[PDB]
């Protein structure tokens, strides 16, 4: 798209939020800079101890006064670490807050007519929250970050340069290297991600749709067969992943071997330089160093630059709304009012078109009259308008060509705080805030007593259900602690209308919630309005438009007749078509470990692998060390010899840890991979045996349920894998590290024992900031957005009873405490940071004090002390590396919680065939016994009361729907799809719960109410229903549904894609490729399906066949709500409130039952 200046971001400011950004700038520079000077110190001083290991004095001296410089160092690094994190969020919190005021602001006043719910409703909610978030992410922290790393890098180059020469050109000349293999590892793990996830990608197409078409899977035996595709994506997938995990343990491998090399290089280089004369023991360590970490600061520099570039992109995104100026103005110093209106709406000569699109034509030549006192219905057979001129009374839209005058006084130099003020308008599904109940009402009138929104509620039918609540008018519709969330929810929007007492009421199709005796209540606490008032009616439908005295029809741009309730209906004008349209109508860990059991001869070798990167590194520590001390050799001829070795020792590191790591990392990843593929094919079995209504809720289908086996499936080898391979080789070196170092000195390594929590801590703190401090900024602005939303959803009820102020001042509350928040969070985090820094530091300085000082009681030298401090500072660093993992094993219950519920999620119908007898033929003798069902999902469904019925073999059923009277669970109970609440099932003289369910269900076949077709080509779709006839018996009965012809005409003869990415059929396709899988399994029982005119088959001529075909030796059960080609042969029946009514055949049925049964023929006939 485009995006904006980036110092146009730092727009919405102050004077305050400038001296913030000062002070935070101060203190990152000065953060980054103080680094490197860490490293100058640290070199001087062990140049002190180098030098001066024969005037013991002067030794103690020199290493008291570094040991201050480090204390007074940890002061600077703390003070300027709190100011820059302190300074940084909170001014960008404060900045995001007024920009989100600022924004909503600007909808409130910006126009309501361009919202036209066009999902401009779900995208301005969206924009709002998350673009805010992301403009807050760019400009709160990461500039902090990006500051403090540039300046670590400027440092750098200066410091080393100025230190001696030549090794920070050389070093910065070799970083290129080591970024360049980074950067190759991480394009081919970003390519090898690719590739598994299109790999799964496939196997979830392949996977998720036996969830969604379950009844049809389960109808059709296909557990074994479903499970085989699954397994075959879930091999490809398995050895893409050991490619993975070979390529990424290389990666490791090839990037430590290049830093090995580089190493060398630069030591090698430095000891000749030190040979020369050039340079000390100690310039050359700052140099080192110092290049090296500019190196780390380019890196996190440029990951800064990129988010930075996606927060300008949504802050642009954002900015976008806000200056778009208006087309009605509101304003006391131009508009005008008027007093004692009287309600004469007249609209002459009225011409409009939506601004957004306006090739189509609404209101050509559009006059209609509103007289004062009266009512109105103005109501059209489809979308010309008649939702429009509430949209054009209500100054929602400017009239573009015409005039419309208010009793003499045209409309359009009246703001809107006044005529807005004297109308009350209700719309469709008033939503309502997420506050109290006392809060709705006074949206009517803002503050002047209470006595009055009392008696205005008590005749608006809702004074008794506020009572039912055990709290003084408080309630939060948000928080479902009580839910209030009924199919007749509360009117109160009648009461806020009462409240504002307006002169003019306007009306809308506020009848949409499937009406009944419910929505028939509310047809008085309506009519008891419109007295003395200016009032109109809006309507869609003419059912409770019985009661009007005036009626005026629209049909193209313009009134066609008018009138009162008398001579509209007669004469057949333009109204006899709308009354037909509308007469047409904690173990869990030690299991998994267990259920990895066959694979544990890879375990070991990753094991291995573990303890020997754990000696890779403490290898790395020692010889540095080695080095460290060697520099400040007298006799330059030995220095040679024992550089080539140590230099050569480099090289087999590199080596050893390119072998080490490729081993440990291929052998976890094969093992991750096995379990994982293990896991997943134990889910994806224990999930397709399991009950139909644990699918029925609206968390059960096919788009969360196939997405858990993504995330949740992978997560939990990582989590094993990866946490066992890191504790083991972490754990190694640290007890390496200790054992090297308490046997080199007993005494030194003592206190950096105690004080290694310390050192362990604030590497942990230094290591943490590097993913900010902020934390789940969502979940803190999650009522301010929830406020945002709901004002802006409903917006259109918020336009009339004016309310664009009283918004305003929750947001200010709500926008008020997380600035708090932030406040007290940023002091937090910035004081504990630099404390962590200040004990480091400190500790450090100790320990080479008490060093030094104990070198002089001649019970130590210039070899141990250095060589047990660097090997335990750095095992701190791997320790503290090794915490961090702590959070992500904690993390939500790193997500096997819920890999192993469903795993072991035992089910209610258990079609276990553990023991149970199994049948090897069924006759048919279906009898209901006394069997009552609920619906899982929602239990306040008890369309099932004591139902009974009896089939005999060798015949037909014709269960009407009976108006949906449960006419979709007949078939559900027929086989084990759901369990009765009581009573049993006999099938064959057996119960239904003591026998195999798989016999039963694959000589028992359905049609299902919507056919579909697996994502494959259409051969298997045909022969899904037999398993073992491959091309015989195909094509015979692929002549059961006329579609021969319709597969003749394909390019790749009989393979199609049908299900994605390929032809897509119409829907009277389906069905017959569904009769041709009834016809090919050739069952014993068959059950039809056809509701809510779901066919969509125009020349009905694929059912007649299947009828005469189907039923030569099926016995079939045939539900349709349409009267129609439902002339069953043997046996008819209707559920009314769950039990037969009346029983027989279809002759029976037509003239012997004259009652329930006519309604059905005077059904059809309406219908006709
Ligand atoms: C003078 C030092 C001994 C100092 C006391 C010490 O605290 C120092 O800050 C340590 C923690 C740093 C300084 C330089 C760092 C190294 C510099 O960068 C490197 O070459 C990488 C290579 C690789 O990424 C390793 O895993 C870490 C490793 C090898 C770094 C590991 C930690 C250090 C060794």
């Amino acid at each position: 798209e485009q995006s904006l200046p980036f110092f146009k971001l730092f727009s919405f400011a102050d004077k305050f939020d400038y001296l913030l950004m000062f002070v935070g700038s101060l203190g990152a520079i000065v953060h980054g800079s103080s680094m490197p000077v860490f490293f100058l110190l640290f070199g001087q001083m062990v140049n002190g101890f180098g030098k001066n290991q024969m005037d013991l004095h002067q030794m103690v001296h020199e290493v008291s006064r570094y040991s201050l410089y480090f204390v007074y160092l940890g002061l600077v690094v703390c003070f300027s670490s709190y100011a820059e994190i302190a300074c940084w969020m909170y001014s960008g919190e404060r900045q995001v807050a007024a920009l989100r005021k600022k924004y909503l602001e600007a909808v409130l006043k910006q126009d309501v007519g361009f919202f036209d719910t066009d999902a401009r409703t779900g995208d301005i909610v969206f924009s709002v929250s998350t673009d805010t978030l992301l403009v807050q992410d760019a400009i709160s922290e990461k500039v902090g970050n990006f500051i403090h790393y540039l300046s670590t890098f400027l440092a750098g180059l200066v410091v080393g340069f100025v230190s001696a020469w030549k090794l920070a050109l050389l070093s910065v000349a070799v970083i290129p290297g080591i970024a360049f293999a980074g950067g190759l590892y991480a394009y081919t793990l970003t390519g090898i991600t690719s590739k598994s996830r299109e790999s799964y990608a496939n196997a979830g197409v392949i996977a998720e749709q036996a969830i969604a078409q379950v009844r049809t899977v389960y109808s059709y035996v296909g557990e074994s067969k479903a499970l085989n595709a699954y397994s075959d994506a879930i091999q490809y997938t398995l050895k893409l992943g050991y490619k993975a995990g070979m390529a990424k343990g290389l990666g490791l491998g090839c990037t430590y071997g290049i830093a090995c090399m580089s190493w060398a290089l630069v030591f090698w280089y430095a000891g000749v330089f030190i040979r020369n004369g050039q340079t000390d023991g100690g310039k050359a360590f700052t140099a080192i160093f110092s290049a090296i970490v500019g190196g780390m600061s380019l890196g996190q520099s440029f990951s800064n630059l990129g988010a930075f570039s996606k927060g300008k992109a949504a802050g642009y995104k954002l900015m976008e709304i806000i200056n778009q100026r208006p087309t009605i103005i509101q304003d006391p110093l131009d508009g005008k009012c008027l007093d004692q209106v009287h309600g004469n709406i007249e609209f002459k000569d009225v011409t409009f078109s939506y601004p957004s699109r306006p090739d189509v034509m609404i209101f050509r030549n559009f006059n209609i009259f509103f007289p004062s006192g009266k009512t109105v219905a103005v109501v059209g057979g489809s979308g010309s308008g008649k939702s429009t001129v509430v949209s054009l009374i209500e100054r929602f839209y400017d009239p573009n060509s015409g005039q419309i005058l208010l009793d003499g006084v045209e409309i359009k130099t009246l703001q809107l705080k006044f005529l807005r003020e004297q109308i009350g308008l209700v719309n469709q599904e008033p939503a309502l805030f997420a506050t109290t109940i006392l809060e709705n009402i006074l949206y009517g009138k803002p503050d002047a007593t209470m006595v009055e929104v009392e008696a205005a509620a008590s005749a608006a039918n809702a004074h008794s259900f506020i009572t039912l609540l055990p709290k003084g008018y408080d309630t939060q519709v948000g928080e479902r602690g009580v839910q209030l969330s009924g199919g007749q929810k509360q009117r109160i929007a009648i009461a806020r209308a009462m409240l504002k007492d307006p002169k003019i009421l306007l009306l809308d199709e506020a009848t949409s919630a499937l009406d009944a005796s419910s929505e028939s209540i509310v047809q008085e606490a309506l009519d008891r309005v419109m007295v003395g008032r200016t009032t109109v009616v809006v309507a869609h439908r003419l059912c409770t438009i019985r009661n009007v005295d005036s009626i005026a029809v629209i049909q193209q741009g313009q009134v066609v007749e008018t009138g009162t309730h008398e001579e509209l209906i007669a004469k057949s004008g333009a109204y006899a078509s709308l009354i037909r349209f509308q007469e047409m109508v904690e173990n869990y860990f030690y299991r998994l470990l267990k259920l990895n059991s066959p694979e544990w001869p890879y375990s070991i070798m990753g094991a291995v692998g573990s303890i020997l990167s754990g000696f890779i590194g403490p290898t790395f520590a020692i010889v540095m060390s080695n080095m460290i001390e060697v520099f400040y050799y007298t006799d330059y001829d030995s220095m040679e010899r024992k550089t080539k070795e140590y230099v050569f020792i480099y090289i087999g590191a590199g080596l050893y840890a390119v072998g080490a790591y490729l081993i440990q990392h291929y052998f976890f990843s094969i093992m991750g991979e096995n379990l994982t593929t293990r896991v997943r094919r134990m889910m994806l079995s224990a999930i397709l045996r399991n009950e139909v209504g644990w699918f029925d809720e609206d968390e059960h289908n096919s788009s969360l349920i196939a997405a858990r086996l993504a995330t949740d499936a992978a997560d939990v080898k990582s989590a094993i894998a990866e946490r066992i391979s890191v504790i083991l080789q972490n754990m190694t070196s640290l007890l390496t590290s200790f054992i090297v170092a308490f046997i080199v000195e007993w005494r030194v390594s003592l206190l950096i024992l105690g004080t290694f929590p310390l050192l362990v801590l604030a590497n942990f703190a230094q290591q943490l900031s590097l993913k900010g401090f902020a934390g789940d900024t969502a979940k803190a602005h999650a009522k301010t957005s929830m406020i945002a939303g709901e004002g802006v959803s409903n917006i259109r009820t918020v336009a009339a009873f004016n309310a664009q102020s009283k918004i305003l001042s929750l947001f200010c509350h709500e926008l008020r405490v997380p600035q708090k928040r932030s406040l007290y969070r940023s002091q937090t985090s910035g004081f504990l940071f630099g404390l962590s820094q200040l004990a480091l530091y400190g500790s450090e300085a100790l320990i080479l004090w008490y060093g030094a000082h104990l070198v002089s009681k001649g019970v130590s030298t210039f070899s141990k002390v250095i060589k047990v401090f660097v090997v335990l500072v750095i095992t701190a660093n791997s320790v503290a590396e090794t915490v961090s993992l702590a959070p992500e094993i904690i993390r939500g219950g790193e997500a096997v919680g819920s890999v192993f519920s469903v795993l072991d999620r035992q089910t209610r119908i258990d079609p276990d065939d553990a023991d149970a007898d199994p049948v090897e033929t069924i006759r048919g003798d279906i009898e209901f016994r006394h069997v009552d069902f609920a619906y899982p999902s929602r239990p306040d469904v008890m369309v099932f009361r004591d139902f009974n019925l009896r089939i005999r073999a060798g015949h037909s059923q014709a269960l009407v729907g009976a108006s949906g009277s449960g006419k979709s669970s007949v078939i559900a109970m027929i086989e084990r799809f759901y369990d009765p609440l009581a009573g049993k099932v006999m099938i064959d003289g057996k119960d239904i719960r003591r026998l195999n369910l798989k016999s039963l269900r694959l000589k028992i076949g359905l049609v299902q109410q919507e056919p579909a077709l697996f994502a494959a080509t259409i051969f298997d779709n045909i022969a899904y229903g037999k398993d073992g006839a491959t091309e015989s018996e195909v094509i015979d009965a692929a002549r059961a549904a006329n579609a021969h012809g319709f597969i003749s005409g394909l390019p790749e003869g009989y393979k199609t894609p049908v299900g994605e990415r390929g032809v897509q059929l119409s829907g009277g396709q389906k069905q017959r490729i569904a009769i041709a899988r009834a016809v090919l399994k050739n069952p014993t029982v068959l059950l039809l399906d056809e509701a809510t005119s779901a066919l969509d088959a125009e020349s009905e001529c694929v059912l007649q066949e299947a009828l005469e075909r189907l039923m030569r030796g099926r016995t079939t059960v045939v539900v349709a709500h349409r009267l129609s080609t439902i002339r069953g042969v043997d046996c008819i029946g209707v559920i009314q409130d769950g039990r037969i009514v009346e029983q027989g055949s279809h002759s029976e049925l037509v003239s012997r039952p004259e009652g329930a049964y006519s309604r059905l023929l005077q059904l059809q006939t309406h219908r006709i």
